[PDB]
């Protein structure tokens, strides 16, 4: 009269939830790439923005032997303040990412053991 | 002496976990929009960056009947290399998104069936 | 002959799944910061882009007592259309975030109660 069949359905339900959780992890990685990808496009713009500073006045002198060049900075590059903070952000994801993989590994081992014990009850 | 009540609590717990998983899916969609939204702002800037290239020298000639115009490219537009790669990124999310919805549908059907069988045991 | 030990493994498995779900929430917050962080870099560029509009022609007049200044807008700033829509986006995350925390709190209370009842069965 034991509800072993009910447990078989419940054990299967947990396995399905674990799979969806794993799918979220892969989807999260794709979203992270988009953020990093945007930075790459931004860096290209920074090189072009510096060029705009170089553009100042062409032929602005036809009665003098001099050229006015004013390459005033344009793109504010982050060397330590924003760059250092970004590294901290990436490191936090790494620690959380490692913990998630560890729990998933333990869940998989425990999930298989629960199904294994269930089979012995009604093998 | 069967622990049917305990199972009722366990079955309910799985339902709550499924709901949170669904909430993460909707939250993920909001984050994806932010990434796409940033690109839209960037495209507007690209149109303005091209205009800066047009700006070169105004009135830089009052003793000549000519104007120096130097519209050197400014924003590097991605037509195939980055655009094609981005499409691959969106497609991967679609495949994972479809799989997540499929598992959720199966989980909902299985979740209701588990509760249904439980009611028959003590209906 | 009750499978209380099997239930102990199943109850533990749900607890592990809850922890991974919580890890995803913290990871999601880190991803949200990256999107907001990119906007901050963009705002800095907008101030520099306005400066490029100021750059027009230096010394483009050595036979006239006038200077041609053309500060044509460069960065299109969003005051109500995009800004208002962004607020709606943040609000949606808040509602979903609150619901996720509420379910997690209820799951934790229910999770502990399920383990507590299990101990009484075999305390």
């Amino acid at each position: 009269a034991q509800s072993r069949t009910l447990l078989a359905g419940i054990v299967q339900q947990q396995q399905q939830l674990l799979d969806v959780v794993k799918r979220q992890q892969e989807l999260l990685r794709l979203t992270v790439w988009g953020t990093k990808n945007l930075q790459t496009r931004v860096t290209a713009i920074e090189k072009y923005l510096k060029d705009q500073a170089q553009l100042n006045a062409w032929g602005a002198a036809f009665r003098q032997v001099a050229h006015t060049t004013v390459p005033w900075p344009n793109a504010s590059l982050t060397p330590k303040w924003n760059n250092e903070t970004w590294q901290e952000w990436e490191r936090k994801v790494d620690f959380l990412e490692e913990n998630i993989t560890a729990l998933l590994e333990e869940a998989q081992i425990q999930q298989e053991k629960n199904m294994y014990e269930l089979q012995k009850l009604n093998s």
